């Protein structure tokens, strides 16, 4: 197809993000003199499914596929390079006078726009967090999308026996029953909002992940971050409803943040 590329079109450099994303490398697309990101493999069928899924993703706030090398090993998935790295590090290291309250709303609007698209197109993320959001010039935020899965919106997925999750971002139904849906992404988005409001603080600070579920089932939720608007915190708490069906859709969340962003600008 139009996606299939020669492997030699790309010059590979060093592993990006300190290796936290696995075999993902900075690279040069020589023809265009363009810095790109390249995921390689050095499981096969999982990798090639990722390549297949990425071909169908087209949204301003989801990392764009540029091409693939899927004929013979080594296999490549080639995407745009996000110059400022991930949102977690960006928030921690930023100039807060430049990255102000309106910018935080702008970033939340972008992420929710992407998540509304996945909600519309029957995709599930399963690992929404600041570390999996990527930053470009002018506070452009794109959701990392290698591991997106096909799942009709409303349907559920059961994780494998002995699967380990990032507990502090993980919905109660996922922790207890390994159940994932678009509504568990909504929960994770709530935790992501908390990350944004605190400029990249660790969720449930000082609380060991092994004790988080027990707090959640006793009705504990993180308190409102300093400087966070009441309206934004009420959205967080709505994302953290125990019952998945009680949580808002990403369509409703995006509409709320778009309104808040527009009013903050005016
Ligand atoms: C498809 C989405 N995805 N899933 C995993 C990785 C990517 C990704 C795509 N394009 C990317 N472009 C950049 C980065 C990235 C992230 C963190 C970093 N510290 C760095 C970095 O070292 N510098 C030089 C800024 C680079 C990650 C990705």
């Amino acid at each position: 197809d139009k996606w299939e590329m020669e492997r030699t079109d790309i010059t590979m450099k060093h592993k990006l993000g300190g290796g936290q994303y696995g075999e993902v490398y900075e690279g040069v697309w020589k023809k265009y003199s363009l810095t790109v990101a390249v995921k390689t493999l050095k499981e096969v069928e999982e990798f090639l499914k990722e390549a297949a899924v990425m071909k169908e993703i087209k949204h301003p706030n989801l990392v764009q596929l540029l091409g693939v090398c899927t004929r013979e090993p080594p296999f490549y998935i080639i995407t745009e390079f996000m110059t400022y790295g991930n949102l977690l590090d960006y928030l921690r290291e930023c100039n807060r006078q430049e990255v102000s309250a309106v910018v935080l709303l702008y970033m939340a609007t972008q992420i929710s726009s992407a998540m509304e698209y996945l909600e519309k197109k029957n995709f599930i993320h399963r690992d929404l967090a600041a570390r999996n959001c990527l930053v470009g010039e002018n506070h452009l935020v794109k959701v990392a999308d290698f591991g997106l899965s096909r799942l009709m919106t409303g349907d559920t997925f059961t994780a494998h026996a002995g699967a380990k999750f990032p507990i502090k971002w993980t919905a109660p139904e996922s922790l207890a029953y390994n159940k994932f849906s678009i509504k568990s992404d909504v929960w994770a988005f709530g935790v992501l909002l908390w990350e944004i409001a605190t400029y990249g603080m660790s969720p449930y600070p000082g609380i060991d992940p092994s004790q988080v579920y027990e707090l959640l089932e006793k009705d504990y939720r993180m308190e409102r971050p300093e400087g966070c608007p009441e309206k934004v915190y009420e959205l967080m708490r709505a994302c953290w409803q125990w019952n998945p069906s009680d949580r808002p859709s990403f369509a409703e969340i995006h509409q709320a943040f778009e309104t808040m962003f527009q009013e903050s600008s005016i």
